[PDB]
């Protein structure tokens, strides 16, 4: 990783908080192509000093998104480890989280638009299988809007998936409760079955985080109820608009041997 200065960076405002982590928008000094100084925006992932223990796992995560470059992942600038700081240095993608944007833009996302994204986050998984990396906590949140679909020019939205943060492998059980059920059942019962699979299960919640206007599944349960959920194999409701219900629920199958890979959801995306 790329060793950024605390000298170079410019923190601004916050634009919220992960886990164990503080995030804000931020700026770059730099020296770019042909010698030329820029002034950079960058967004600023900064772990909490009081969980520095996390520190390897905060910097796994964003190792996983550089160890390979595609389109449909989000760059990674460097890291700053001056002082008692551990923060990465990542892009940052303009219209931000896709949650939000479902949310603040309900009525007006059609299905074509839905379609579209999921097939583009269907390809950054794909491209994660084919070269047998994880990335462990595939949701909404975690995609990003790079732009907006413009009709008006016949340009498609464009999104990248972001990093997974801190592990599902080292964190609390009750955290992992909570994300029930983007974690997927194998996972709650030993968060080491971290497999290939997860991402399918974590891809089928994400597809209905998509299609439910930015609502988040099972958000009415507690942990307790979560967990009694998986216990009693339920399935999601299909969404309001249920285009995509079969996909969803063959990728949330509770048999992680049998959920389909990236390339069949794929096929399954263009027939429609
Ligand atoms: N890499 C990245 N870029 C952005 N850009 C962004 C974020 C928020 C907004 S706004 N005004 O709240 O709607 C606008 C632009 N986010 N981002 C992230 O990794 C990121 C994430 F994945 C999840 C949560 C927060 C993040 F920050």
């Amino acid at each position: 990783f790329h060793k950024i200065r605390n000298e170079d960076l410019i923190f601004n405002e916050s634009l919220g908080q992960g886990t164990f982590t503080k995030i804000f928008k931020g700026v770059r000094r730099e020296v770019g192509d042909y010698g030329q100084l820029h002034e950079t925006e960058v967004l600023l992932k900064v772990l909490d000093k009081a969980h520095r223990n996390y520190s390897e796992s905060f910097f796994e995560a964003a190792s996983m998104m550089s160890k390979l470059s595609h389109k449909h992942l989000v760059l990674n600038y460097g890291v700053c480890v001056c002082g008692d700081e551990n923060i990465l240095v990542q892009e940052f993608v303009k219209f931000g989280s896709l949650d939000t944007y479902l949310k603040k833009n309900k009525n007006c996302i059609n299905i074509l638009w839905k379609l579209e994204v999921a097939k583009q986050l269907a390809a950054a998984m794909h491209f994660l299988e084919e070269n047998t990396l994880i990335h462990g906590n595939v949701c909404a949140k975690n995609i990003l809007l790079i732009r907006e679909e413009d009709r008006k020019t016949g340009n498609p939205p464009f999104i990248k998936l972001s990093d997974p943060g801190i592990s599902i492998t080292v964190l609390p059980k009750d955290i992992l409760q909570e994300r029930i059920p983007w974690v997927p059942p194998e996972c709650i019962e030993n968060p080491k079955n971290l497999n290939l699979a997860t991402d399918k299960w974590s891809f089928g919640t994400t597809l209905w985080e998509i299609c439910s206007g930015g609502d988040k599944p099972l958000s009415a349960l507690d942990s307790q109820r979560k967990l009694q959920f998986y216990e009693d194999r339920h399935q999601l409701p299909a969404p309001k608009a249920a285009e995509l219900a079969n996909l969803i629920n063959n990728c949330m199958d509770y048999e992680p041997d049998h959920r389909p890979s990236f390339r069949a959801i794929i096929r399954d995306l263009n027939s429609l």
